[PDB]
């Protein structure tokens, strides 16, 4: 019946479930699974996969699926930390957006229309090919999809200068539960607000984003330097880092990746300056001479080169390859936001725990700059002025280490518990792109839970959105009153008597 409907509407790229591991079905399913944690045979699998190739095909796919009792799952880049783009407890149809990867750059307006299956890498590549003086603010990872990423905000190395990806969206096409094709004018300002950070898989299917392209100099300066030190020095480096990072002028970003193994600690310092190396080095010589950076550490390159470089890619060309796997290890990750400086002992204890688990690592970013100049309700992402750091904890492993899975997860749980007193509280804050089901989830098939969905969902909802939660609920009720777009942590609509 679904097939018949799709055909009647001219949607032809559809593949039904197959038990054949070599089937095209399995191939399409796995192409965009970015967390191996959700690849095994015990995981839920879609009853069919649809690859729409135009806005009409996307609209008609939604309309046809609704005539059945299927749960809709949308996938862009497949980076969901919890696999929420390609898993469901209820029978589901996977709408994979990989064929919707057209990027149209308008150099006369310095804007771009970006189909929602496009990855960050594809977008960055298109921009740098078009111009040496334009860039865009989003995350570091080139295989992340614009569909999920911009829907949830999108933080990166230029956010201290330009905010989130979603903060630079000026129009969008949203396909709603009825298949309506809505631009900013059609959807209204509440829904246009909601989609710019309120989370993917909740409002409808974004077909395309219209973004403002942003000025960058023809040469920027970056560094990527790993310090191999002991815990005393590593602790003093991280403790000073937090102040340097949040306080730097907006034209600078300094972030850190860290890990350890017994007495050996490694800290990778990632630096970005919107300008030339003389100014970059003068600034860090003054503010953070403890890093011991030398002239040869500072590299001048184009903006496009800088984003490929910071992502650990070999070439700018690699930005344009959506299936170049970033890691291929199963992982679990959690995140904290902070409001008060971290005491030295927090870094010391964090490093002690990393030293006991070499499969763990941390990623540290400062806010401030433009992030403090954007109001908390400009878009749904609320963590602006007053927010100091974002702190990510990751544990990752390969197939040969699967037996240790339980141990790895226990380690991560204990790290998060250790950090509790030092980070944001009441509530402990989060970030919707860093979706975390440990916070809880709604079973939309459970009547008693659904009756109390607003209060239950406040647990994660207020962590992700703070006071923006209420306006999000109103927007959800307007655009998807029947809850066609849902997942364990989707914004609840209000139900009528
Ligand atoms: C995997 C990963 C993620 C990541 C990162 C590095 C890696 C290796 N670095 C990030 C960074 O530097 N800054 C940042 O803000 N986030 C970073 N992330 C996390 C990433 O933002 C999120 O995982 C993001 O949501 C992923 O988006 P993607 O599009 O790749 O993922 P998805 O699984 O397919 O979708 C996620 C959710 O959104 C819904 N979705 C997908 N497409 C649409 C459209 N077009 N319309 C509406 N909803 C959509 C999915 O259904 C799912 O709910
Ligand atoms: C449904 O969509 C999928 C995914 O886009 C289609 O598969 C893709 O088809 C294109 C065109 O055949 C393939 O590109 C080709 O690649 C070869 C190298 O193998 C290259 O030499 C050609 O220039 C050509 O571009 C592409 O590989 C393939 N992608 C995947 C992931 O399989 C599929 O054809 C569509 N199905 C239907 C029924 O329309
Ligand atoms: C190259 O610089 C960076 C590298 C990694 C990160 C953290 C990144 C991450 C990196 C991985 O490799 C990975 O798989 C195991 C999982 C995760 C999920 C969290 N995510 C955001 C941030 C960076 O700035
Ligand atoms: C609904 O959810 C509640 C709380 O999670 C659970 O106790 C109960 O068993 C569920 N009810 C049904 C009928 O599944
Ligand atoms: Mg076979």
């Amino acid at each position: 019946d679904l097939l018949s409907c799709l055909t009647f509407n001219g949607v032809r790229n559809h593949t039904v479930f197959s038990a054949d591991s070599d089937s095209d079905f399995n191939r399409f399913l796995h192409l965009s699974i970015q967390n191996p944690l959700f690849q095994n045979s015990l995981i839920s699998k879609p009853s069919a996969i649809i690859l729409p190739g135009s806005k009409e095909e996307l609209s008609n796919t939604i309309r046809c699926i609704r005539k059945g009792s299927w749960t809709i799952r949308l996938r862009s880049g497949g980076h969901s930390y919890e696999g929420l783009s390609y898993t469901s407890d209820t029978p589901f149809i996977l709408i994979d957006l990989m064929n919707l990867n057209r990027v149209s750059i308008d150099l006369e307006s310095e804007t771009a229309w970006v189909e929602s299956g496009s990855t960050l890498g594809e977008l960055y590549y298109a921009i740098t090919e078009s111009s040496s003086k334009l860039g865009f603010t989003a995350g570091w990872a080139p295989t992340v999809g614009t569909g999920g990423h911009i829907s949830g905000g999108g933080f990166g190395m230029m956010s201290r200068k330009y905010g989130l990806a979603a903060d630079n969206v000026v129009d969008a096409i949203l396909i709603d539960a009825n298949g309506a094709i809505l631009d900013r004018q059609a959807m209204g300002e509440d829904v246009f607000w909601a989609i710019r950070g309120g989370g993917g898989g909740v409002w409808g299917a974004i077909y395309a984003w219209k973004i403002k392209l942003l000025p960058v100099p023809e040469k920027v300066t970056v560094f990527r330097v790993t310090k191999n030190v002991a815990i005393d020095e590593a602790t003093s480096l991280l403790h000073k880092w937090q102040f340097v990072a949040e306080e730097l002028e907006e034209d600078f970003t300094l972030s850190v990746l860290g890990g350890a193994d017994e007495k050996q600690v490694w800290l990778t310092m990632l630096g970005f300056h919107f300008g030339l190396k003389t100014v970059a080095k003068s600034t860090f010589d003054l503010l953070f001479p403890e890093l011991g950076l030398v002239e040869e550490d500072y590299l001048e390159m184009s903006w496009g080169e800088s984003f490929a470089y910071l992502a650990g890619l070999e070439t700018v060309s690699q930005l344009n390859n959506r299936f170049l796997k970033f890691d291929e290890r199963a992982f679990k990750t959690k995140v904290d936001l902070t409001k008060e400086p971290l005491p030295s002992k927090a870094f010391y204890g964090l490093l002690e725990r990393l030293s006991k688990e070499p499969n763990g690592f941390i990623a540290l970013n400062g806010f401030g700059g433009q992030m403090s100049k954007i109001s908390s309700d400009f878009t749904p992402f609320p963590h602006r002025s007053g927010t100091r750091l974002m702190v990510e904890y990751i544990v990752a492993w390969n197939q040969s280490e699967q037996k240790k899975k339980t141990e790895f997860l226990d380690w991560l749980e204990k790290v998060y518990e250790f950090m509790k007193p030092f980070v944001s509280k009441n509530p402990r804050l989060g970030y919707v792109n860093h979706i975390d089901l440990d916070l809880g989830g709604i079973d939309w098939g459970n009547k008693t839970v659904v009756n109390n969905a607003i209060e239950i969902s406040r647990s994660w909802g207020e962590s992700y959105f703070l006071s923006n939660y209420e306006r999000l609920i109103r927007a959800k009720t307007l655009i998807d009153p029947n809850n066609v777009f849902n997942h364990p942590q989707s914004i609840p609509p209000m139900a009528n008597f």
